[PDB]
């Protein structure tokens, strides 16, 4: 089947692209000087944007699918959201796991995310939702490459057993370590939990991503000890701070000299703007603070910043549709990034960034990659953002594994008339 | 003597109770029907409210009735307080402390205060008034069940000996185990010094309570450790955080997250309004912050908090007559609890929930209790409150232990009329 993608565009590149397919790779990139004909084992980008799959950096597949179950959160808190999953948590079961991982990973199969971060509640001494998610992402691979980011919820030291659960949930296969400073009955707690999951992830050499300051609390620095240890292990690229949403409310002298660290630190960030933009500021009243993380900030300091859905219809988000485009139309308002080329760089945020964080190796459209790309029906990354276009091919090892018919619409004015709301 | 307590009302009670008396104890409590005849051996409570005894969780009777000795604070601070106090302390004499701890003890058996924790400064090489308390303590043990709480005014880490002087305290035979974290040099040491508090509290079998974040300042955090270290131990019930007034000034944020580990580590709060009232909010200009903690929500949330007077004509509170009634008074209205239910469930605030704090065995109106009870000449917690009721009858192991003959107060209009003041 597949030899080759024509007439591609490319951010940040002009003209048209063919993209040579070879062995399940990309096998040469070669401009074009003007529109290629279709053939058998052609296929037509028709000048829409090819680019490396979507990439979603942060979800919980354990908790997905389940908004309102047993009970609803109501005050739309963090706080209140563990405490409707910790509910929820007694009465998992393996293959009630399986089914709603499986579900939300079918809609990002058809969102062209081919890469996926799933944070697992390892607060539980069945680890009944890594046992089932383990197994979903061998189901997966074919589609996805699944990470399970072993998540204490509950705490490392402020959860019975903590330590040991985490550990186990490693040796049993878990490629993230993960922590939650600021959830730790105290600020020593926090401190010394990030020194245990350094530990660890050097231990068994794994990542990290902390679930990291995801409070609006101005004394809330726990990234600085992880920027810190990243730094001191050398080990910048491995690591993550998930959230930071506290970062929003720090003043600008301690942010300034925190940023110093975070750049030589090299550490990756996650900002998740639909359920930041839901879960902080309920403890102001009027005027209420954003609370997304300062990523225009960091994007203008070449700290990499990426963003994820993070919940999909679970405890701390009713809505969604696993849709990238949608997380970063949401962040792009709420970061205020939307001068025309922050707007159209956007795509960076769920594509390289992402994979950045992720530690992907075979990744973006380069010769020797994996052929693995999607092509949206849009001109440019301000275009796709605009018009929140569906993907129109998935592309994996070349070949085909999604594909979306585009929406029709018309008007009946004088004559009928097609309506593409370009531009 | 006395067989029966007649015509009852009982908080949270409908109708009349009758109270049956043996051998010191309450041997039943059976309903009425009707007001029953008064006979001899009868107390009549005349379809007043009958309660247990009144509760002073937090007095310190070593600088009380020394208001303006050798000078008056003045700035009226917690800090300038100190200070007072310390030029007091250095003229301390047994008799002396003996002779006011005494004068106040009997305005408390007066107002049908049957429980007191006495807070005494251990901060004092000599430990003048700490012996003098001990002989106090048994002294009034037929009236007033005295516990002593050591209380290291000056720091654990930051006095000379503190540590040891604290430790010696509890050799001699203090109750319970002090500390003042904010008031140590530093943040370490405040940390540090509740390691401390709890290692001997462990050491020596005795209870809590920690001068805790009495201070306007949001980042004095305190209590996470003491309640971390209350759940560490499993020793909830018997730890106290006296004061808190820094978390009137918490961000929201923060405080949610706080409140799942006070809750979960089962440990006690006192507010004492009174004294908040009036040296809290003393750096603020306009507007002025209240500075109590947050009582309204520790009730919502199921966190026992209870009221004390802290300071009676002494060094930080001119003014007094150790009045519980008085005390709730103003934490009602700083607190805005100040709906029909909250004024009258207020009595829980200086009965039940300070017998929780300290620790007590036998305490409240139930069969094979000790007869201890007073009786206040009001219809319900609200009347009793609206009306700053004296205390009728104190009745202590069975026994009258004080009576109020209450007010009469005539107008002389066309003919002369009793006032009453209800309603
Ligand atoms: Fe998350
Ligand atoms: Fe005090």
């Amino acid at each position: 089947a597949l030899q080759t993608i024509i007439n591609a565009r490319l951010p940040g590149e002009e003209g048209l692209w063919q993209i040579h397919l070879q062995d399940g790779k990309i096998s040469a990139i070669d401009a074009q000087s003007g529109v290629m004909p279709i053939t058998e084992n052609s296929l037509d980008a028709e000048q829409g944007l090819v680019i490396p799959p979507f990439v979603e950096p942060h979800i919980h597949l354990d908790t997905t699918q389940t908004a309102g179950q047993p009970n609803w959160n109501q005050s739309g808190t963090l706080f209140e959201g563990i405490e409707r999953w910790a509910e929820r948590k007694a009465l998992l079961t393996h293959d009630d796991v399986k089914q709603r991982a499986w579900q939300t990973l079918k809609w990002q199969i058809a969102n062209g995310i081919q890469h996926v971060r799933t944070h697992v509640d390892v607060s539980d001494a069945t680890l009944t939702a890594l046992k089932a998610m383990l197994e979903v992402k061998q189901e997966v691979a074919p589609w996805i490459d699944l990470q399970i980011a072993a998540f204490p919820q509950e705490g490392i030291l402020s959860y019975p057993n903590g330590e040991a659960l985490l550990e186990e949930a490693l040796r049993l296969g878990a490629d993230v370590v993960g922590a939650i400073p600021h959830f730790e009955f105290t600020r020593e707690y926090g401190v010394e939990s990030l020194h245990k999951t350094f530990a660890l992830a050097q231990k068994y050499d794994r990542l990290i991503d902390v679930h990291c300051d995801e409070i609006d609390d101005e004394q809330s620095r726990f990234v600085e000890t992880v920027a810190a240890l990243a730094h001191h292990e050398g080990m910048g690229a491995r690591v993550t701070a998930s959230h930071t949403t506290a970062m929003h409310s720090y003043n600008g002298a301690y942010t300034s000299r925190l940023f110093r660290l975070l750049k030589m630190s090299g550490i990756n960030f996650v900002a998740n703007p639909l359920v930041n933009i839901h879960l902080q500021g309920r403890f102001d009243t009027y005027p209420k603070r954003r609370g997304i993380t300062r990523v225009k900030e960091m994007l203008e300091s070449g700290i990499n910043v990426c963003f994820g859905h993070d919940d999909v219809c679970g405890p701390w988000y009713p809505l969604g549709t696993a849709n990238m485009l949608q997380v970063l139309h949401m962040g792009l308002h709420v970061c205020q990034l939307m001068g025309y080329g922050q707007i159209n760089d956007g795509l960076n945020l769920i594509t390289h960034h992402s994979a950045r964080t992720l530690n992907l190796q075979d990744y973006g459209i380069a010769a020797g990659n994996s052929a693995n790309l999607i092509i949206l029906p849009a001109e440019n990354g301000f275009d796709a953002l605009r018009r929140q276009v569906p993907v129109r091919y998935s592309v994996r090892g070349g070949k085909v594994i999604a594909s979306t018919q585009p929406a029709q619409t018309t008007v009946y004015l004088e004559q009928p008339e097609a309506i593409d709301y370009k531009r």
